[PDB]
């Protein structure tokens, strides 16, 4: 039995560095995912059982644990609109709770995070954030679903967690998970066909007919309408998420710091690829403010490659 | 703060309710723990196969229900005066995945077949919370499970679906194997709706039956599993799927209804194991549905 | 099979005992936070939270309309019911500092009583693991709270008290206020048996007693010069732990011999001596004083 | 700011130029292992009576477990192992000695019991033997014990005083509730199980006798008597109201009862770390002492310093 807790430390004093600071940002993450799980589980019974809002309890979590953390100087949070600067070296991004939408139904939902190391001359600022996606350190989620599940990458390989409730341990239970190249599983918001461009309906249009290399039949669609519930299937089963440009979103609706960046990263640890709708690899990118956004196009290679080549 | 127990007492059978609250606070315990069941042992099954065992051995402890179908036995289960029919876990395919997945159950005192004879009808929803969905024939109320006291605690009393609501649920996947009236309807509802600020309904698609219409409980809008080339019958059950959630559908304000249009309560299975087509939802969206047919 | 309390009691007011076992399970999980209650919030005093915890779910029942609290020093009506509740929602509070063992007892009459008038009598045991230990009147039933599920399972049905077993449980701090009777029968139980007696005494009556219920042995709280009339409480404490414990094959008496449950409380918070325990190491206490 | 354990030991340990993160590994064994034992004891009978759809040979297994799978940990003494267990495939840098579940005779009662644990570090370039254990109490690197009532409570030192942690079950995370704690020097509890006042002998005897007497120190009352009959629990009471916590040498326990590897050595550490002591019937300091096999007995008095230096003023006077 491994938990998560040993499995960081394993890691880290491969560099000589078990105790650094890396190790209490992961501390600070998995306990908020602990505390955002459980308070998610009681649902309305938040505002209705007492002693004897939802995502902004979430949002009060995560700062909380990470200014707590002691180490963490920078950190971007979805609903805050400036860079958070804590009193007393990482950088957090962080979507506290993704999938907001889907609360009040009690289906799944999910936090998002990318980390980054502050540049070597910095006391904290968006410079240590508006980077490449390649400066990442570390990138994770947190699946508050059935079941809680941490997914998580520090350069080398996926690694997957489930929350313990009778312990409040992740423990492994997917190690160098491996996302199949090949899988018909299309996952995208169909009722925003009307705001798409002909090339990006034309690809949707071609997922329905039959496919050879899945005896003849047309692709499965699922769409849990939470982003991170949505790509972690994608992460397990195979097959393409998608949330393109559109009229509406002419630049996506994905934030590319915390939410695409995370995800490509993990992705492409996996064995996944990730890309815009322009087919630009979503690492390459740099955001131009904390909350750009992105359009996406990740999971099964084979799947990404089919729509590069749709893109031609 | 009312429990369920208590709601059941001040309604009034009794304990054909109680064993059900329990199978689904033990199922739900289960399913959270997802793979740590075959991993942790105390110092290999499968899920759905746990939650069935987990299911029949309440209701044969219950000691009143005498016959039982449940959607992983091919025959008749008999062991007293009711019957219950259940998928113990549906949305089996999503469990791998850990996102939400319910148990679904229709109630008959006594042997299993016209669907205005059910007394009773719920579901379990098992997502980022865990919720149950109940009516004894009157209206609808739901249920959030207290972990902290282990207790379902009314939460949506005289649950009403919105009579109108822009979202639809359906697996576009089948659209190749759909006749031409199903994917016309499909192809409207992409449209820009009046109804809905001139934009289209919007998609959602969980996979799991049971979480894609508690949504539609709670938000409203439109769930659908048509008949198709490969499933000329649907995917439903109609004794333990379509049966209960049109029961409650019908109780919350919405309709529900087969491919031709048929009020879903009217039919009568011929094995217990009948398929059926669905459209549910809010009742204005499946007069949309009605007037395209 | 897994037979549960709700089971059980719709298988034999039934309002009552749901009420109670709501409580119990309110109580148990606040006791487990401990200093937590106090020091976490949303985002990052017991005694009191389990009182109003019970008298709020008694209200909220319905059909409670009359309680003795022991935190309550007036009596108390609701507005709506034809059930009195007598209780004490943590005994052993000067135990939960330390985390130790407590528990809630509560005795129930229909319509300042005779202790035969009880209709069903129950505790709480909130220790290593939480335990509902219940008497309608047939006999006592043992449960223990499965935290997966939140629910009591039967684990001790048809609880019967070894007649005898050497074990006693006894402040002896109290040695210097109490007569020469009892001070001499203390001194009793040290001699060998034809070994001497063990003693135990966690100092939470409800955790004393539900080890004498499981083991065998003696509990008592007598007389003495500060406590002239016991400690425990009559109506909410020395009544329902009486009943059960008769139910259970024992014996409940004061320290003048007389059987509790034959007493009558003459103000709501009268207080009573007590020897309680196996049939006969009871016996053997009663010759001692007669 | 809530602090948790893992932040707790880590902030402790990055101080050190040499801390390779071996000893937070061991302090994480061993809080999961404490979790575990807390979930399985709180199941009581449903452990055997609940299935899919006894607790101190459980209560070993976990500990165990959780000690191999550390991967640093490379000598465990268990007390219900008579021999010395070996992890040849860990590397050899910490030595663990525990009872696992202490207090099982209350098991049955669904009682406090606990977890009692001494922690040392290996003799140099030691393969892991014996010799790493059978060692003078005062070369234990860190004690801690859990103690499984009404609450869990995990308490601690790591040489530099005592810090009590409460477990917060919503989240599976041991929260600093008692920083730096301090056992009273004085106060009026003793915590003795008197039905062996025959096997004793007349200054033990004799001094229980006192205690029952009114004190001037105590506004003339006599002290109060509690005995849980765990020792973890009475101890832990014994930590947070002050008081005296004893098991002497008797007649049929010539040696007392406490191991004096796992339970009276780790128990000493922290009551001296906590501003208290802890001595045998003789006075000798417990922490003095070297066990001659690992499951060696002593006799032991522990708690408020002044109510112990009232002890050994009692058995100096007695000779
Ligand atoms: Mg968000
Ligand atoms: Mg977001
Ligand atoms: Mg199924
Ligand atoms: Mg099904
Ligand atoms: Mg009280
Ligand atoms: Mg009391
Ligand atoms: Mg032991
Ligand atoms: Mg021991």
């Amino acid at each position: 039995i491994i938990t998560l807790p040993r499995f960081i430390i394993e890691h880290q004093k491969q560099f000589k560095n078990a105790t650094g600071d890396f190790t209490l940002v992961l501390n600070a993450l998995q306990f908020a995912f602990k505390f955002v799980s459980h308070t998610i589980r009681r649902a309305e019974l938040v505002n209705l059982v007492g002693l004897a809002k939802l995502d902004v309890l979430g949002d009060e979590i995560f700062i909380n644990a990470m200014r707590a953390s002691g180490i963490i100087k920078v950190l971007v949070s979805e609903e805050q609109e400036d860079l958070i600067v804590f009193p007393t070296s990482y950088a957090v991004c962080c979507d506290p709770i993704d999938g907001s939408s889907n609360l009040d139904a009690g289906v799944s939902v999910g936090t998002i995070a990318s980390i980054f190391r502050l540049l070597p001359d910095s006391s904290g600022t968006i410079n240590d954030v508006l980077r490449c996606g390649k400066e990442m350190v570390a990138a994770c989620y947190a699946m508050y679903g059935s079941s809680t599940h941490l997914v998580l990458t520090l350069g080398d390989g996926v690694d997957g967690f489930t929350l313990d409730t009778n312990l409040g341990e992740f423990i492994l239970t997917h190690p160098n998970l491996r996302i199949p190249p090949q899988k018909a599983i299309y996952s995208i918001n169909e009722g925003n066909t009307l705001y798409w461009n002909e090339t990006i309906r034309t690809f949707i249009e071609k997922v329905k007919q039959p496919q050879a290399d899945n005896n003849n039949k047309p692709f499965s669609a699922r769409y849990v309408g939470s982003m991170v519930a949505d790509v972690h299937r994608t992460f397990l089963y195979g097959g393409l998420f998608a949330y393109p440009c559109d009229k509406k979103s002419p630049n996506g609706k994905l934030r590319l710091l915390y939410e695409a960046f995370p995800m490509a990263f993990l992705m492409e640890q996996a064995g996944g690829k990730a890309v815009n709708d322009r087919g630009e690899r979503i690492l390459d990118l740099v955001p131009s403010h904390i909350h750009d956004k992105s359009s996406i196009w990740l999971g099964s290679s084979g799947e990404i490659d089919k729509f590069l080549d749709h893109i031609g």
